[PDB]
């Protein structure tokens, strides 16, 4: 496995934490919301 995204240039979108790739928004959109899925439970990084 290495970096791919290949065909008629990148994906009609675009991540805005990591900048990932997504056909379709409706995909993106979701995505988008597992970078800001943290519970105060666990601990945190300095
Ligand atoms: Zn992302």
């Amino acid at each position: 496995g290495s970096s791919g995204s290949s065909g008629t240039g990148e994906k009609p979108f675009k991540c805005d934490i990591c900048g990932k790739s997504f056909c379709g928004r409706s995909r993106l959109n979701r995505h988008s919301m597992v970078h800001t899925a943290e519970k105060p439970s666990g601990p945190s990084s300095g």
